[PDB]
């Protein structure tokens, strides 16, 4: 056939060749010795010039100007202003274009089907991290939106040589405090015990609960960050109850509406954009499966399993799976109850496929990463599962960096 | 470079340097990642650096890496290849290399037990009727009648001047697959074309849903000939379900013996083109793949219905409950009928201390996580947060083309 990698579809027989990898100008971590997909963490001047100039060229061909006088008249622009300046700024719509190509291209979200509409905030006049602050109940208001959620990301100053990053030192907006506790264990969620504990030292003082929201550590340019309390009504927490288990709402368990992450790192045409925090909406395996119940998150199960009087202390009486999949029901169950959105891993694993239809024939393949795609229970049972996937890095881009501390 | 390896619920750390010994290349390029894909898209002194590498493998385990039988045997390989173009392994070493190609085998998540492999030398088998009764002796001895235990069966390997030994199907027991006129399958639906093929040859189709296939068996340039297995060599399971006693009405039932039959064997550069394998099962494998695929048996909708479960909306998770219960089936008729299976919490644990015993034995451990992780329940178990490395090395099984 064609020399490009041929993806197969095992349940449904079907053929395709990625065409679109050839776009990649970013190695992955894979050779052919070994593959590392796996891996959680694969670990200017005249590169910028190139890396805007493809940008543009993107750009162009997405409002289909490309070769036009409007074309070669900005690609003159961008190298003057390097030319000069070492630097260049986005147009308003070259951003809205990029931070949806970003979203686009992420290998690793199964939620691509909505790419296309993404509120973006521009909010590159931002001075001041109380300014940030602002801007950031700004946009979880309107992504919230009482429920009914909204995609959107909100874009803070790009790197400037020389001058210090505007950074959210919290991994997400919305986050629960960890608490490490004197015999070792943690009260809340184990995943955010170093930022609960940056919180404090940096004067927040703490609470004391399974379920505290913390606040934000919000970092201006070549300034300490700065901590700010989240008014509690901005943030929409849906309790958790089961459709048929009446003891489940005992367990008062409950979790936040609006996953917004905010410490990757948007780069669009060599430029880099350090604070530019986006969400959207629940897949709820992330909060049923992961969230509670990873042996190194909140770790339910076992909990769960004795309320249901199962047989936990043998493997075959399949006792997590059980246990897990009632959290599961519980809170796709307490979301639609309390009208907050929220999709099934089944419904978003057809979305994700019809997406993979979609950008076959706009760009001849797309980016995913099958092991983040594929839900964390009842893989087999989803379409994704079937389907082989190619994993390479488009830019614009969404990358993980170091934590700024 | 060496990989850092992560386990992301405990937090350690390990570094892979068993990979620098892989000699052969994946389908991953630093362009593009491929580990997702089920089948790769693709002289003397080739062989003889193969086979002088095996020979050492082989000194090496037995402690004994530069004694005269060492030196000896190297000269003999060496002696035969220049004479002949190939050369012939001894039992003991064709025993190492069995077990070995098991142990590097990176989709394979039962490989603590690979130092437990009964293996048969039939190389000495010249005629489809001879191979048969290699494999009734082999379903005989791995069967146990229910105490499964690990086998191969290796028939005499690849040679120039002539056509392969081959076993045409995929497994020692499948059953078939009937397609209707009008589109629909009865049986399994994986296995029309073998099916067709044994018709073709002359077997007398039944019309069930489990009907075991006979085999189709192939020495060298001949055409393959047919032979049905005796029904009581096969052992099956009928499935039943602990509490909801309308289960067993389903009339579902599956074999105990996972007999793969249609892969490569390639130790020190020659190659076992017929070399049936078996072991136990995961539960996973019948319950999940077999059962509940859409491409295979797909029951789930009529399980969740005799459930009484509301089948219209995703969000009813009625799917993930009806799956847990065929799953919860097939374990608890395999225990009742006393025949060996594992589950997949059993199984992915002793996984780990696999990856911990390899870790310590050689540097690492070729693993490929979308094989390894299960196809329910994935982060409930302890090898969804780990991080593998995959790579190929030798003795290795490798897929094979079908043969007609
Ligand atoms: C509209 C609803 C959305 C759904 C249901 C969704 C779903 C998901 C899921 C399930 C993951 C994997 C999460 C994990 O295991 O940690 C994820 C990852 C991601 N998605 Fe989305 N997504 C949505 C919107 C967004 C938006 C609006 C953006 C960016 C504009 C985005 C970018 C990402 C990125 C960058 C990742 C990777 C995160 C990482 O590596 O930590 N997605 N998505
Ligand atoms: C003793 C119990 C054993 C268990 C529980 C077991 C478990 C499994 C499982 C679950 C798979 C994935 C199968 C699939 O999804 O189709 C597998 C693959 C495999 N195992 Fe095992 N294994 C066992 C013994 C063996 C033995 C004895 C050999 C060889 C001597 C072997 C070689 C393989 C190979 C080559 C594969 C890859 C097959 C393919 O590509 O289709 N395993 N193992
Ligand atoms: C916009 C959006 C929507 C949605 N439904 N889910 C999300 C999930 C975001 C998220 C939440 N919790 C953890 C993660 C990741 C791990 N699963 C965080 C992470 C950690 C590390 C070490 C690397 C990495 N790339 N990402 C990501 C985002
Ligand atoms: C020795 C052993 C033990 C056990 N528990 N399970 C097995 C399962 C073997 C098996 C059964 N049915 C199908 C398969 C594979 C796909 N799941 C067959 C296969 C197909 C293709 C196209 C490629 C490939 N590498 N392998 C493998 C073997
Ligand atoms: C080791 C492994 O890569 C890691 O546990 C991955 C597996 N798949 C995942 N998939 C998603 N969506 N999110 C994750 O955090 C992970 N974790
Ligand atoms: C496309 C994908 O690689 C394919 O569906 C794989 C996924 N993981 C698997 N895992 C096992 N153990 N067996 C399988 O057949 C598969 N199929
Ligand atoms: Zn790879």
């Amino acid at each position: 056939g064609p020399k490009f990698p041929r993806v197969k579809n095992w349940e449904l027989g079907s053929i395709t060749y990625d065409t679109l990898c050839a776009q990649s100008q970013q190695d992955g971590p894979c050779t052919p010795r070994r593959c590392l997909g796996s891996l959680v963490l694969p670990r200017p001047a005249e590169q910028l010039l190139s890396q805007a100039r493809d940008f543009i060229n993107q750009y162009y061909s997405s409002i289909k100007r490309s070769g036009s006088q409007a074309h070669e008249e900005r690609l003159q622009e961008v190298e003057a202003e390097v030319a000069s300046t070492g630097t260049y700024h986005l147009r308003e719509s070259e951003l809205v274009f990029g931070a949806k190509q970003a979203w686009r291209n992420a290998p690793r979200c199964v939620g691509r089907i909505q790419w296309g509409k993404l509120q973006v905030f521009d909010a590159r006049d931002c001075s001041s991290a109380q300014e940030m602050f602002t801007y950031i109940c700004n946009h979880i208001k309107y992504a919230t939106n009482r429920g009914n959620l909204r995609s959107a990301i909100t874009v803070f100053p790009q790197r400037a040589p020389g001058r210090g990053d505007f950074r959210i030192w919290n991994s997400q907006l919305v986050r629960y405090a960890g608490y490490r506790q004197q015999d070792g264990s943690v009260r809340g969620d184990p995943a955010n015990v170093e930022i609960t504990e940056l919180c404090i030292q940096h004067g927040w003082t703490p609470g004391n609960g399974r379920f505290d929201v913390l606040p934000l550590l919000l970092q201006a340019p070549d300034e300490a960050p700065e901590l700010f309390v989240l008014p509690p009504e901005l943030v929409l927490e849906v309790p958790l109850e089961h459709p048929t288990l009446e003891w489940f709402a005992a367990l008062g368990l409950r979790w936040y509406a609006l996953p917004a992450v905010s410490n990757m790192l948007l780069e669009i045409g060599g430029l880099e954009f350090s604070a530019a925090p986006f969400s959207g909406w629940y897949m709820s395996t992330e909060i049923g499966t992961r969230n509670l119940c990873d042996p190194h998150r909140y770790n339910i199960l076992e909990d769960v399993a004795v309320c249901m009087d199962l047989d936990t202390r043998t493997t075959s009486s399949l006792w997590k799976d059980k246990a897990a999949v009632e959290i599961n029901l519980a809170v796709l169950h307490s979301f639609q109850l309390a009208k907050v959105t929220i999709v099934d891993h089944h419904a978003a694993t057809v979305s994700f496929m019809k997406h993979l239809d979609n950008e076959q024939k706009a760009r001849g393949g797309c980016p995913a990463d099958w092991a983040w795609i594929v839900p964390p229970i009842s893989g087999s049972l989803t379409p994704v599962f079937h389907q082989e996937m190619v994993n390479y890095i488009l830019s614009p881009a969404f990358r993980y960096q170091p934590d700024p501390w």
